[PDB]
């Protein structure tokens, strides 16, 4: 019970702080993993992990940047081995990106640091707590974008 | 079975998918260059005061070698400056910079912005029960509140 109603205000206040509680488990686990990777690179990484093997085109799409910065930085991640570029098949032209098993556990271990630490937290939890909680964040992710 | 814990972690890492591209959105909208590791040490820095490595590493669960170069780099680039220990030591503590401050500051600002233009999106009706989870939620993992 009950609240209620509760304010946009009150609403934010309480999401912001969590916000930066998420981007604190986020920051543990990525360094954990890779101390000098960057939010676009890492964001590549986990869109390929998530689609599979894309042309440069649609990752550009998926990541919100303009193609020809992102040619750069596929560069960068092929240079530190954690991404592959494949022939299309079979076009002329393109030209595929998909992650190594470098990659690949790249995105796992710092997801498996992520849960690990998110279940520390929640266990801290009353039961009660942890299902409203999934509820916030799930009503939230449902109201925008969305 | 149960425990499971884990369940509600997975579900977790699902729900907070938005909230999670939100927040690294707006740091990448203030600094092109910064990692959401470099972030952190900078919030760690406003909430904490000036802090030695050792604490730094600690409160941002990451090896210490690591954490030294990052704020070697956040030195680098003016967001922050090494201070003489107060007591004894030999070690140096950490601060924020002006500048530092004003990434945070800037940042936090633009998130919270949409956040709300999110908020308001949410029927009336549904808006009940929801800071206490979120703030049970940051209790337990001892994040100091934004305000």
């Amino acid at each position: 019970p009950a609240t209620a109603e509760e304010s946009v205000d009150v609403i934010t206040d309480a999401l912001l702080t969590a916000s930066r509680l998420l981007v604190a488990i986020s920051a543990h686990s990525i360094a954990q993993v890779d101390e000098n990777i960057t939010i676009p690179q890492f964001r590549t990484l986990v869109i390929l992990s998530n689609h599979g093997p894309i042309n440069l085109a649609t990752l550009a799409t998926l990541l919100g940047v303009q193609p020809s910065a992102t040619g750069r930085m596929v560069d960068r991640l092929v240079g530190a081995e954690l991404i592959d570029r494949l022939p299309h098949p079979t076009s002329r032209r393109e030209l595929l990106a998909a992650l190594t098993k470098r990659g690949r556990d790249v995105v796992r271990q710092v997801t498996e640091h992520r849960r690990t630490e998110i279940a520390r937290i929640v266990e801290q939890m009353a039961p009660a707590e942890r299902h409203g909680l999934v509820r916030a964040l799930t009503a939230f992710t449902e109201a925008g974008g969305e």
